[PDB]
């Protein structure tokens, strides 16, 4: 689409649960960008340690802190959406009509 809206509250419970899901797969994306260098972190201070000639370590401690704590507001999120799937889709089982 050209643009897209704002709430899905208005969308239907079946486009509903397809908000989050890929919300989903970014939350966590973003989760996994920071974790594949979260343990690459205290790799990128030795770098330095040794070759800090490429870089500081000084400049990897507000780096550290913050992919040890986002992937924490990370997860997190990609959590409550995964959870958020059911705590939505339970719209769609409800309405029933065997």
């Amino acid at each position: 689409g050209p643009h897209m809206t704002e709430d899905f509250s208005h969308l239907p419970p079946e486009q509903q649960r397809k908000r989050l899901q890929q919300q989903l797969e970014e939350r966590s994306r973003e989760l996994q960008k920071e974790v594949d260098q979260r343990e690459a972190l205290k790799k990128m201070k030795d770098v330095y340690e040794k070759t800090p000639q490429m870089g500081d370590p000084a400049s990897l401690e507000p780096q550290i802190a913050e992919t040890l704590s986002n992937i924490e507001r990370l997860k997190l999120e990609v959590q409550k959406y995964e959870a958020w799937l059911a705590e939505a889709e339970s719209r769609v089982l409800s309405n029933r009509g065997d």
